[PDB]
């Protein structure tokens, strides 16, 4: 769950 998070926030650098 909270891992989701820090995952998306990674993605977040790619996704512009």
């Amino acid at each position: 769950g909270i891992l989701s998070s820090l995952w998306k926030k990674l993605k977040k650098i790619i996704a512009k």
